[PDB]
């Protein structure tokens, strides 16, 4: 069985948790808190969470994790391009999410306060008006025409960067709304979502659209 | 045929021309210069380089297009949990480059000298203590027991950190030492060095080492 060692929030882990539950594996969900999370680091391959326990391998990293897992769940492509076309979406939302962490997780105040402009009005905007035209020309996917792990991974950035920005990200971008839709329309998605633990600290939960 | 849209440096690119010289892929390095690069980003998928051109699509993200490459060059895994090795060693990679990147293109010296002491004395060797250790399991890889694309990522991120530290880092790590000896002597890699442009930014040149 695959055990999925993560922090109590869908931090770097929930896409790892919503791929296994749209291929239906079976997992073990072990929510760590932060000060287990101190005694178990020097354990930990990296020193760092999430990990995947498998056939006994401690093994890190999740979005190689996720690219993994998607190849048992049928979320990855059916040949080398398609598979290419998956990760350039990847990690175009993970070029996105790392500008607005930069942004939110800068802790000099007047840095902060200078970034804020430039990153809700300029950068943010870019990625998803990249990402608008993808979805528009497949079809309401970001790739393939079909679900990948690629709109798993929107599927967690958007929840996430909804809790950083306080504001749906997607109101100005239908296709990406229809890939949103498409995706909270996935039964054992909807299933995941209805499951999952609520954490107070988040306002922004996907729970309130199912 | 292949091209290699990027600056005159090696790059994100360097991985992707030298794998492509490994597998005789036929590719024209194509080296704009800043002004070239000033007029063209705004025609450039992510504003980014690398592209590769390749039947006509401008394809982004160097490690997307790596790992893509890497199925042309014989340099993928057979099934998916060796790419899921091959991926967490890159990515572990990654990361030693981002903790070192961190530090030397700080430019607030306060901030500068503290990055120095944390990442010369803990990330670094943390990091290289994990890869040691996998080098010395696989005989002499990184990964696979066999050349990767990931040997190819570790033997440029190699030069790199060589050159932002001013130091061969290898000198304590016999098993990557031997991986890179094992990648240096690769005909196709060594007439690779041998062929590239020198860049005189550059301090720490593989040329030297073959």
């Amino acid at each position: 069985t695959y055990k999925v060692h993560y922090f109590d929030f869908t931090g770097r882990a929930e896409p790892i948790r919503m791929i296994l539950s749209y291929g239906k594996l079976d997992f073990e969900d072990v929510r760590v808190s932060r000060e287990e999370f101190q005694k178990l680091k020097p354990t930990l391959p990296l020193g760092q969470l999430p990990v995947l326990e498998f056939q006994g391998h401690m093994i890190p990293q999740s979005t190689a994790i996720c690219r993994f897992l998607a190849n048992k769940a049928n979320l990855s492509g059916k040949d080398e391009f398609e598979n290419l076309k998956i990760d350039v979406a990847v990690d175009t939302i993970e070029d996105l999410k790392k500008k607005v962490s930069e942004w939110a997780y800068e802790k000099n105040e007047e840095k902060k306060k200078a970034l804020e402009e430039t990153t809700l009005k300029e950068h943010v905007p870019f990625f998803l008006k990249k990402l608008e035209i993808h979805a528009e020309k497949n079809g309401g996917y970001l790739a393939l025409n079909r679900i990948s792990w690629a709109d798993i991974i929107f599927l967690c950035a958007y929840e996430t960067l909804g809790n950083m920005l306080k504001k749906d990200i997607l109101i100005d971008y239908p296709n990406l709304t229809k890939v949103k839709q498409n995706i909270l329309e996935v039964p054992s998605i909807k299933e995941w979502i209805k499951k999952r633990p609520t954490n107070p600290m988040l306002s922004f939960d996907l729970k309130s659209q199912v």
